[PDB]
């Protein structure tokens, strides 16, 4: 066991401040927090500047997951608060991690944090994808890039997302690209759509 | 034992000069000062640039905590001044930390510095949590961000902060959103609250 | 009332003068508000029919109220005689006009007890409920929250008028559920309807705190 | 209550009619202010569960308050039965609905005593605290000193609202320390902040005498 | 209190519920005016330390007042222990927190009597005097006769504020002699100074009848 290096905290702060809570911060958090105890995760989340409403969402989600863990699971065994790093201590956490088999309180807490971060990203989505419409001059590549960005941020289910990509993307296109998309018709990959909709 | 590298001091200087004394400075100080002697802590505190009023406040708080330690407590026994590093050597500080059992003079000094930094953070936070109020035209997201930043800088007990989160957020909202928040009622989560108050 | 002798023989204990004075103050000063029935029940605890008649003698100053109290007592006595044809206490004898004190003490001390005092008390309370219903300054449909009135004061007025109204229990439940919301001012009524149906009085009160 | 016989055998002493009338006056006139709980404690000193039920029968006029008083009593009885599985007094029997008088007298006279009356009194006081919390006209955050209001009157209003609020003890301490100063008018608030943190209520009152 | 048995053995007589209710009404309604100390003395006549503690339990609703009442009681108990080093009643045992009832009855019934109840009553009255001093709306120097105020009303306000002030006796004498005249309005003040020094309150009142 080694204490969290400063450079990881600097990287976490930098990515959070530069990317906001965009969908790409989840993998960055997951990679930075590799092998991190609940104390380290708490320090990482405390270093975040701004976005304190989002941090409140995250800790509310952690509370919900801790309550669910306590409901499902009625040395000392770890409870939801212990896994969250509130009532437990560093020695207990690292002991649980080093037990054979390991009791990875860090990984479970990281899963809870990832769920809360996904909720944060969905809430921080600037606009609903129903309002993402191609302008009368915007290129199809730019419009569709924005569309799939909003779709990734919205985190809709796969079955719904298939319908959205199939129909809504075509329906929201501007009249010229709209006509070319009808001419292409269904069953066409996005490769065909964008290579045919050029200019 | 190893003397602190210049990278740690450069990181401390960078975070202080960039973020000022925001609540996120506390975890950064805690992470940077891991396993640090009082001499290392004094060097880290000396490397700071401006905010000399804040540094004087930290000195005063450390003096108060040293007086309290001397009152509590009637190789050589470490006193408050010895903990502060004014009347102690690096060798004596390596002592009491390599001692069997150890009395971690470094951790106590870090705790006093953390108390002083909490006081400085509250001083640098301009407005009181009771005074944080939603503007008539302000978005609820911005208002909640300001509210939770101020609350994190508020420096009160945890139960008190829980009560503040429960009550003051609804109490201080503008009349346009306060009626919606009352209709939601107690028990509504923050995600529900800021989805409802999106308009 | 009735108390035990040193030898255990139950004997009369007349209602004290200041208890009667308290009853007189209730009758004269309260103007037959709903609270006179709780106060009549309190001041006449374990009272014999003779004690109840002594209490009614002070109500006797009010001619109309006394006359309909007497008429309701007579109706209830007739109903008791119809349904219930020392000796068995006759319905007229429950009122104490005919019976003597020792018969009443014997009936209340019987094994099992014959609570004649409680029965006459219930008849008197029925008559007082009628009188209270008459003297209500306004009907429940007329209670309305003002623009400035706090929801607590309006709720108190509404529930006092509901006590005076004395409708059926299901009707009262509907009234508290719907008419309470209907008569609130628009500022409170918005939150009242936002809470939706089924809200208890506690939620309704807490949500409307300081809205006025 | 319970009193000694001439031979030392403990016997019932029913709550007097005027004590019940005082309780009825408290319930009807005070509109469930915080002071009803001290007054309920005073008027029901050394009272058996039967006496407490007699007192609650007068509260019964208020439908909502009685219903949640009953629900809180039931919850506390269930908790007592869970934690505590003549005979041992069952939690439902502490309420007196099932038990008879002699069992209650025996339990309160036991060596060591089984204060069933005090337990039922505590449950009733919990329910009355809930009712008092509901009926508060304003929240503690809404109490504000006016430009003319003396600091004494404002402090009295603040502390009465604090009693109605019934937050945690640490929360109450923070409230009295900080929110009391925050809500004072600027003329007093200047002196309040000049005194600095840690000032007791005595210093705060003396320094702000006649400032308005 | 304490009463004689039929056989002459002194036994406890608990403070009645309505006396406690009267004390609660005094505490809640009067807002700690000077009159609470006479009323506390009246309602606690011949009271044991247990009875005094029962009375203080109702004051306990007011957090600050209870806390400084307790602190003054502790200070007086410490002073008693310092000056006074069954057994001899310890100063902490005068408060009744440690002692039991029979010890208190024995001490109050001793030959010569050990008035422990009166001593604890004096300590409580000292604490209540402190609380009364705090809650005074204005200082004695701020009491002033208005242009229309009769001299009788102004004198009553002045003397009530003097009771709340609780300065030294010589200081109080000087205040009544000089400050009472100084604060009167010019119409009355002319006659007040014309009477000259040494005028008793009777002459001062009679001469200023109807002057306003």
């Amino acid at each position: 066991h080694q204490a969290i290096s400063p450079r990881t905290l600097n990287a976490w702060v930098k990515v959070v401040e530069e990317k906001a809570f965009s969908p790409e911060v989840i993998p960055m958090f997951s990679a930075l927090s590799e092998g991190a105890t609940p104390q380290d995760l708490n320090t990482m989340l405390n270093t975040v500047g701004g976005h304190q409403a989002a941090m409140q969402m995250l800790k509310e989600t952690i509370n919900e997951e801790a309550a669910e863990w306590d409901r499902l699971h009625p040395m000392r065994e770890p409870r939801g608060s212990d896994i969250a790093g509130t009532t437990s201590t560093l020695q207990e956490q690292i002991g649980w991690m080093t037990h054979n088999p390991p009791i990875p309180v860090g990984e479970i807490y990281k899963r809870w944090i990832i769920l809360g971060l996904n909720k944060i990203v969905r809430m921080y989505s600037p606009t609903s994808i129903l309002d993402i419409r191609q302008g009368p001059k915007e290129p199809f590549r730019d419009y569709v890039d924005r569309f799939y960005k909003t779709l990734r941020a919205e985190q809709a289910s796969q079955e719904v997302k298939n319908w959205m990509t199939e129909t809504l993307l075509v329906q929201n296109a501007n009249p010229d690209c709209k006509t070319i998309l009808k001419a292409l018709g269904p069953g066409a990959t996005l490769e065909e759509m964008m290579t045919a909709c050029q200019g």
